[PDB]
DNA sequence: GTAATTGC
DNA sequence: GTAATTGC
């Protein structure tokens, strides 16, 4: 389930974007975080950003 | 270092 | 090959 995520673009605007790809980033034995790959919708620049912990992977 | 991911 | 992304 790839629902939109409220993120801040590297331009500095709040935007609800569907991530292109999501995965967990976690050392062994750690909870870690969830990461998404996003494309800025007007500049076209790719960037990574943390996702909420409840986001489906 | 660490964990995975991938556009650059 | 690795910058950049979180958290410890």
């Amino acid at each position: 389930g790839k629902k939109p995520v409220k993120v801040k673009t590297p331009a500095g605007k709040e935007a609800e974007l569907v991530p292109e790809k999501v995965w967990a980033l976690a050392p062994k034995g750690r909870k870690g975080v969830k990461i998404g790959l996003f494309k800025d919708p007007e500049t076209g620049k790719y960037f990574r950003h943390k996702l909420p912990d409840d986001y489906p992977i």
